């Protein structure tokens, strides 16, 4: 139906127009969505209708991806081997911003994870925190991680911070599709067509794609869709430089492993379909 409906039962506000949603405007994301509407990836991302003012503040006017579905099931998959910008590494060296909450989260998952100095600081840098999150999840090894699942009743989970092995990820998707062969086949067809689009996209070869997700949406009528969302940390490469999006990240090469992630994700869903 609508995302704001699920919200009722952060950055998102109800739109005036049926089948639209408002997302708080960020300059990187507005730049990306404008380019994407003119790119091969146009159909792989939510429709971007421009910017509107509400309570004297700027919102992206977006397609509500849940609008076509009857009681949608949603899964958010964060794509990439790296989940922070390289500029965040520089700032953390020259001008660190210590984070006490991020320290507490770590203790909880692994008490021996923080160093003697982080313990004494009771705090860590964001990039250190994001690197640790990448290693305890599937991000480092598979190039994606499950962030959360939602359902139209209000029922939601984000309890995936240690979902890491290929088989752990497969078991989350197995539970998400609840044995619906038609939804799984449609998800796999959509991912195959997205991969093909990414591999020819002018936008994609010219941009570092960090912190974006693939949003999986399906319903009990067997409707299934997948879209790329969240371009808040997607930045152009300089001087017409390009990425392959599969090779390992090494500080300075700005590689995101996005397609390593999509290759693995397709392989897991193809595996699930043969079980
Ligand atoms: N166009 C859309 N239509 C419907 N639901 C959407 C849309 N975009 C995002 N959502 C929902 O909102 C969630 C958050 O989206 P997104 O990642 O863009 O926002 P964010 O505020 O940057 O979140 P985060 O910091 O968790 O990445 C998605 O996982 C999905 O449930
Ligand atoms: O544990 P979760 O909720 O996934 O949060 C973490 O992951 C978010 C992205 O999903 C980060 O956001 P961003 O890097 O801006 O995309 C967030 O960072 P911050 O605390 O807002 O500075 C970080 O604490
Ligand atoms: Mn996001
Ligand atoms: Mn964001």
């Amino acid at each position: 139906g609508s995302h704001m409906s699920w919200v009722q039962l952060g950055s998102f506000k109800a739109a005036g127009t049926s089948g639209l949603i408002l997302k708080r405007c960020s300059e990187p994301e507005r730049y990306c969505l404008a380019r994407l509407m003119a790119d091969a990836l146009r159909g792989c991302v939510p429709a971007f209708h421009g910017v509107v003012e509400r309570d004297g503040e700027s919102y992206l006017q977006l397609q509500d991806l849940l609008d076509g579905f009857d009681g949608p099931c949603v899964l958010d998959c964060k794509m990439g081997v790296r989940t922070y910008l390289e500029e965040e590494l520089t700032k953390a060296r020259e001008r660190p911003k210590l984070r006490k909450d991020m320290y507490k989260k770590m203790l909880a998952v692994d008490p021996e994870a923080p160093t003697e100095e982080e313990h004494a600081q009771r705090a860590v840098t964001k990039p250190r925190y994001m690197q640790w999150r990448e290693g305890i999840s599937s991000s480092t090894t598979l190039g994606f991680r499950i962030e959360g699942i939602k359902k139209a009743d209000g029922s939601c989970s984000t309890d995936f911070k240690t979902t890491r092995s290929r088989e752990q990820v497969l078991r989350v998707f197995e539970e998400f599709v609840q044995g619906d062969e038609e939804v799984l086949r449609r998800y796999l067809n959509r991912l195959q067509q997205i991969r093909d689009t990414l591999e020819v996209s002018e936008f994609f070869r010219r941009h570092e794609v960090i912190g974006s997700s693939l949003l999986f949406v399906h319903d009990h009528c067997h409707r299934a869709g997948v879209w790329l969302i969240d371009f808040g940390k997607t930045t152009p490469l300089p001087d017409g430089q390009i990425l392959d999006h599969r090779r390992p990240w090494e500080e300075g090469n700005r590689e995101d492993g996005y397609l390593l992630g999509l290759d693995n994700l397709i392989g897991i869903l193809a595996s699930l379909a043969e079980r």
